[PDB]
């Protein structure tokens, strides 16, 4: 005691009709709050700060509920104070939770599971404790600085206006990059010089200084970084890729250049990133990871990079002028793992709300990025505005005209303002657009001429409006705010249609990304309309893993495209994640620096030598086998790497793990196994190359995915033939195969689910338990169910971002197969028919577990020996030995 029976109030962010929040605290067990959306929590204010001793919870029925309870004494920080994760049914006695005398003015109760429904409920909640006689403080309003008032503005302007200062900054930064990439002791081995463009093209030079130093010139920072990279790769046998394995072992003495080299690129732009990349890869990155990424960008010639960092603050300021409180803005914006689909106008809300201190921190990170990009000569692509507004925009602005955009994968898309209206009507597109571009400037300053926005992406609705006219007016509005604007536009699945693209009256002030040029190029219709366009390798969908690359097409189609066009202004990468197949990315960026087709085989021979720090005939043999199998040219349409059956919801007739995926392996499996035999034979000699280990894990996990598919077919045959004993034996081998795969995956830091989760939980400074748990939810959901039931199932997103990852394989993929197998076994053995499994409910149970109360996944890779694991795989879980094995 004592029960807090006066002054208690409650809020929620959704409820089913009649089942309002206040019904959780009305003293009546027959009335309840019940959730209507993904906000499955309520917030109770106690009318003062109490030292809490007990919290009692009643539900409306006898289902099994799981929930987490949080408390705040300062009004800002909600820390976790109790939870129920046991499988006990609720009953008429309620659940009583002992609280260790925690001070609290407000509590949050998040009900993350109801065994009986997707909706959750609370019939009553009682809180017991001792009044402190104190009151919560007022919560400080969100406040950020204007760019113009920060030291960032001073520096940005000083760089702009003082050549000498700017040159010194660029040259010092490139020296810093050498230090970060190969070590501080190499900084004094290079001399860097700015030069002019060659014939209007970016250019670098590499030569000997005369006293044993390396003289590298370039027209800007990116060119200088590319020259540094060229020297490493061609003279030092060194290869940098901070995400996908490097060989950074330098020679004992700096090798001589010999004949001076001058190398230019005919491309104005070399472009990087997909909106999706910001979610499947970068969601939880800190500055250190961004810095490393930008160094790798500059070294690979990249000078145009999609940038959404801190855009939440831009949108907050914009909507604040159109009747939205900061709380309402936070409900509209997604969580940290969903910004890709938030900014592509596909979804709102989900994974949020973001913490109040998000906005300042992210605006600061964005400013820091623009400072580094400015030093290098990298253009960010910031945001264009095309009419995106929340669905209640007219409620708050009654003269606005809007077009409902309908649904995307079960989410509600935001509305779109009518891009033009009749004489006599208010034009909110003009009004909001003017505020948006002005607020973007207040937050970041004038950092670029490139802006990206993509109305009608993967659906939406043009209403009564003329397609060309919509594009004309959006383009005109962008140009009004930046006379030198270039509207960067994604070309995907025929959006924007020719009639839309013909609306762009200023063709030189648009630039279309041909998104998927290495599989389904679609630049002819751009070229024919005289639109500047960029040739892009997409390659990676969802972060889905496997050996997959198109090196022959990259070595040939790119210079062919250049030879056969007048408006190809660049090449680039548009991957949905940067986690796989380093060969593809290195080759793509190498193709910027030639006008000629090259030989992709000899290119690979040189590539693997610098990647491993050594080579021999057998390693070269194994890579020729990879080029002839997994990396062999394909002429069909497919999205990402062939999917592992291990990662699919269990069932019969499986042909993909994700809706738009494919599991068909188009090469000979036993032939591919030979590459693994060759790597095992050479393991001891190459184990001191981390990049060799990286590649060996990739090909080995590919072998096991490949053989798992064959064992799956045999297992399904055994069930269909009513052979219980054979099914037990074969399904048994299938599960053991997954266990071996888990040992393979354990060997790489890049494969640990624990790193992804820990990054999410630690990405901000000083965040409360509430925010950590919510960010962990974002991390777990994105790689599994993606959204909730109507998104995963009816919406098609289940396992879209499936990862061949350690921890995730044991507790999620393995657990699904085991469950399906056991049900089939029980039936074959004479038991009841195998039950339907509700996959989403089982999957979601995993999504909602927390690292601090359930299981903490490790952040350290194992010492398993990939050579020995490969021998076990060849001997006991292979396609080659399958007849012998089964
Ligand atoms: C969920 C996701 O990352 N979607 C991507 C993806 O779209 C999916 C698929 O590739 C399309 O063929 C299908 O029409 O829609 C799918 C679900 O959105 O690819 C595109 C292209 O990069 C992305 O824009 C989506 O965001
Ligand atoms: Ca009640």
């Amino acid at each position: 005691g004592v029960e807090i029976t006066e002054g208690v109030t409650v809020t929620a962010k959704g409820n089913t009709e009649g089942n309002t929040a206040d019904l959780a605290i009305d003293g009546d067990l027959s009335t309840y709050w019940e959730s209507s959306n993904d906000y499955k929590w309520i917030e109770v204010d106690l009318g003062g700060i109490y030292e809490l001793s007990k919290i009692e919870i009643f539900n409306k029925d006898e289902a099994v509920y799981k929930y987490n309870i949080y408390a705040s004494e300062d009004g800002e920080n909600f820390n976790k104070i109790a939870y129920k994760n046991n499988d006990n049914v609720s009953d008429s006695n309620g659940n009583m939770h002992t609280i260790d005398n925690v001070r609290a003015g407000k509590i949050r109760i998040d009900v993350v599971q109801n065994s009986n429904s997707d909706r959750v409920n609370i019939a009553e909640i009682n809180v017991f404790g001792k009044n402190t006689g104190e009151s919560l403080p007022e919560v400080k309003k969100i406040a950020t600085s204007n760019f113009s008032e920060t030291p960032w503005a001073t520096e940005y302007e000083k760089f702009n206006s003082d050549s000498a200062y700017a040159n010194e900054k660029t040259l010092n930064e490139i020296k810093n990059l050498v230090g970060r990439v190969i070590g501080r002791e190499f900084k004094d081995k290079f001399i860097f010089e700015i030069r002019d463009q060659l014939n209007g093209n970016d250019v670098f030079e590499v030569s000997d200084s005369g006293d044993g130093k390396v003289l590298i010139k370039g027209n800007n920072g990116v060119s200088l970084a590319s020259g540094f990279n060229y020297y490493l790769k061609n003279y030092c046998n060194v290869s940098y890729n901070p995400i996908m394995g490097s060989n950074l072992k330098m020679p004992e003495t700096m090798p001589s250049v010999g004949e001076r080299v001058v190398i230019d690129t005919p491309y104005e732009h070399r472009y990087a990133l997909n909106f999706c990349t910001y979610s499947y890869t970068m969601s939880f990155w800190d500055w250190d990871q961004y810095e490393e990424f930008l160094d790798w960008c500059a070294m690979n010639g990249v000078n145009l990079v999609l940038d959404i960092i801190g855009q939440e603050e831009v949108l907050r300021r914009t909507l604040n002028e159109f009747g939205y409180s900061d709380e309402e803005v936070k409900e509209f914006i997604s969580g940290p793992a969903y910004f890709a689909w938030f900014y592509m106008q596909n979804m709102t809300g989900f994974g949020g709300p973001l913490p109040n201190d998000w906005f300042e921190q992210r605006a600061e990170l964005g400013r820091k990025m623009h400072d580094r990009m400015q030093s290098f000569g990298i253009n960010p692509v910031l945001q264009g505005y095309s009419g995106m507004v929340p669905r209640d925009f007219k409620e708050k602005n009654q003269e606005a005209q809007t077009i409902s955009q309908g649904g995307w994968c079960g989410f509600d898309r935001p509305d779109m303002l009518k891009t033009y209206v009749n004489e006599g009507e208010a034009d909110y597109f003009q009004k909001v657009a003017d505020v948006f571009y002005e607020k973007q400037k207040e937050v970041f300053g004038d950092v670029t001429n490139f802006y990206g926005v993509d109305p009608f992406h993967q659906g939406g609705n043009t209403g009564d409006l003329d397609n060309g006219k919509i594009y004309e007016i959006i383009q005109n509005k962008m140009i009004e705010h930046d006379n030198d604007a270039v509207w960067v536009i994604q070309n995907w699945q025929g959006n924007p249609s020719n009639n839309k693209l013909e609306g762009l009256t200023k063709k030189d002030q648009a630039m279309v990304l041909d998104l998927f040029s290495e599989v389904s190029p679609d630049w002819n219709r751009l070229e024919e309309r005289d639109l500047p366009w960029i040739w892009n390798m997409l390659h990676n969908f969802g972060g889905r893993m496997g050996m997959d690359a198109a090196p022959e097409k990259l070595a040939t189609e790119i210079p062919k495209a250049l030879a056969n066009s007048e408006h190809m202004v660049g090449i680039g990468i548009t991957p949905q994640a940067i986690n796989t197949n380093p060969l593809a990315y290195e080759l793509l960026f190498d193709m910027a620096w030639t006008r000629d087709q090259i030989n992709f085989r000899t290119w690979t021979e040189d590539y693997i030598e610098r990647r491993y720090g050594k080579t021999n005939k057998e390693i070269l043999e194994a890579w020729n086998i990879i080029l002839d199998t997994a990396y062999k040219k394909r002429n069909d349409y497919y999205q990402g790497a062939a999917e592992s059956i291990i990662n699919a919801r269990p069932g019969f007739g499986i042909k993909s793990a994700s809706t738009w995926g494919h599991s068909k392996i188009v090469y000979d499996k036993s032939e591919f196994e030979k590459a693994i035999e060759i790597f095992a034979k050479n393991y001891d000699e190459f184990k001191d190359s981390d990049a060799f280990l990286y590649d060996f894990a990739d090909i080995l996990k590919q072998l096991l995915a490949n053989s798992a598919q064959e064992y799956y077919e045999v297992m399904c045959n055994a069930y269909n033939n009513g052979n219980g004993e054979k099914f037990k034996f074969v399904s048994g081998k299938f599960l053991e195969l997954i266990k071996l795969q888990e040992r393979v995956l354990s060997t790489r830091p890049e494969f640990l689910i624990g790193n992804w989760i820990e990054d999410a939980r630690t990405m901000l400074k000083d965040s409360d338990d509430w925010t950590k748990d919510l960010f962990e939810f974002n991390a777990r959901a994105l790689v599994t169910t993606w959204g909730s039931r109507n998104n995963a199932d009816g919406g098609g997103l289940k396992d879209y971002s499936n990862r061949q990852w350690s921890g995730l394989t044991e507790d999620y993929y393995y657990a699904r197969w085991e469950k399906w197998i056991n049900g089939l076994q029980a039936e074959l053995d004479g038991g009841a028919k195998a039950p339907n499994i509700d996959w989403f409910k089982m999957e979601y149970d995993w999504v909602n577990k927390k690292s601090d109360t359930d299981k903490l996944y490790p952040t350290e890779a194992s010492n398993e020996n990939l050579g020995e694991l490969a021998k076990i795989a060849m001997e006991s879980y292979s396609v080659t030995n399958m007849d012998k094995i089964l």
